[PDB]
């Protein structure tokens, strides 16, 4: 069948650190054909104009 390959880790710092930007985050896979680092976006605050 299939499975997840593992599960993550905890996460990074945001890449502006308010919110307009994205986060990442890495893993031990259980097999070589699997994702080992993923990104979304983050859930900081306060932006300049």
């Amino acid at each position: 069948g299939s499975a997840s390959c593992g599960v993550w880790d905890e996460w990074s710092p945001c890449s502006v650190t308010c919110g307009k930007g994205t986060r990442s985050r890495k893993r031990e896979i259980l097999h070589e054909g699997c994702t080992s680092e993923i990104q979304e976006q983050c859930e900081e605050e306060r932006c300049p104009p």
